[PDB]
């Protein structure tokens, strides 16, 4: 309906430095972005109502997936701490048994106890 | 109290990705969906702007919900991590000893010093 | 101004299971929260934009505050796994030490090679 | 447009807890923070909404760079993790290599099986 207000919050969110760059805000295929230049572009109140709506749940929706991601990472990182104690359980495991076969072994140079 | 925005909200939302199909956006017990739904249902500024509030708080509380799994989730890896420290710590200190205790054994074989 | 809609919100809030009571909501003195009552009991578009605007500001700052909790968790975490290292590094190279000293210690023992 | 709010404003964010000081909320150079006072200043719904609409992108930005912050921190969590696990098993086959070569040096100084 206008592109002059567009223009205005491209200019301002690139030197707010929300954005890198004007041409990004305009053009994304974003849904957040999407919706706020057809609110931009609205010039009846059911139009912005209508397009803050998508906004906000846009918004909502991108931040949780940001979340999830993050989610992701940590259960990956929890595994791989789990799988390491368990492995350095089996070897210090190994290794108290190898030290007794070592001590063992070297009673039968003992020239006392037999 | 309309279903023609709500319907095309649907469609938009499934077009850019924010859903995944759009029977999910209506239908939908999120609560955020719910207060989106009953915006766009409203027809006096008193509902909408009513029902545009619990968007927002429904939309925070979901996300604090989310960031809260992943602080759970690092209490996890934090205790997992100080466990396997103190695992470490306790294995080698043992270690130290059972060297010491062999080096000992092993002086009972010198020729010198005796 | 009216406590009818701010009592319709918190029993919706409740039933949506945004908060876990109504009593939670009116009350609290969650700045969100609070922006949302004097937004409801506001009669002239001059203070709900103004406490819509608080609303925003408000949920902005406090899903803030717990991303940068689980930051702190997270420089916890990346000391930790860092100091561990580093305390597994100094053992490793000590048990290299302690076993070139025990394979020498049992070359004293050998007819060969003297 | 007019100060009074922005003046109000800064007071209850701050009672609030919110931000720390009322200098704060004004001045500052925080993307969310112009637009709210932008916002505050509207005398108009054109200003209005377009700063609304600039409040809402700027918060959704800000949050997802501190979400991203996070996650940063968490692929060096994880690759740190990783790192440590195959020092680890190296350490540990070297170790097992070690025993064999200590418990045949050992095997020199029987007096059966030669
Ligand atoms: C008026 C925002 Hg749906
Ligand atoms: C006008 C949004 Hg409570
Ligand atoms: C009209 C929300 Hg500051
Ligand atoms: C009316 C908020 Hg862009
Ligand atoms: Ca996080």
């Amino acid at each position: 309906e206008n592109t002059s207000s567009m223009k205005e919050m491209a200019t301002l969110l690139t030197s707010l430095g929300v954005i890198q760059s004007a041409q990004e805000f305009e053009s994304s295929r974003d849904a957040s972005y999407v919706f706020a230049r057809r609110a931009l572009k609205s010039a009846n109140y059911a139009e912005m109502t209508f397009n803050v709506c998508g906004l906000i749940l846009s918004a909502e929706k991108s931040s949780a997936r940001k979340v999830d991601e993050n989610k992701q990472l940590l259960k990956q990182i929890q595994e791989s701490v789990e799988s390491f104690r368990d492995i350095y359980k089996r070897f210090s495991e190994y290794q108290k048994e190898q030290n007794s076969l070592l001590m063992s072994n070297l009673s039968t140079l003992h020239i006392i106890t037999d």
